[PDB]
């Protein structure tokens, strides 16, 4: 689904982006991850701690992040 969808950091994905992955707005991806343009997509399964992939494909956030998909995932 769309509900997952993140915005990438267009810094980062050009190296240089010099914010704590904790503290940037935008998603910083391991670089393993699906990133479709600026979109990666958030780990589903990792939300609820529940991913046991060693390298992902849809990206694990930080926390404020996932907070930010719970606000997403409320809104029907
Ligand atoms: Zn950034
Ligand atoms: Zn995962």
């Amino acid at each position: 689904t769309k509900w997952l969808t993140l915005e990438v950091c267009r810094e980062f994905q050009r190296g240089t982006c010099s914010r704590p992955d904790t503290e940037c707005k935008f998603a910083h991806p391991s670089k393993s991850c699906q990133v479709e343009n600026g979109r990666v997509i958030a780990c589903f399964d990792s939300l609820k701690g529940r991913c046991s992939r060693e390298n992902c494909k849809y990206l694990h956030p930080p926390p404020h992040l996932k907070t930010q998909l719970e606000i997403n995932g409320r809104n029907n």
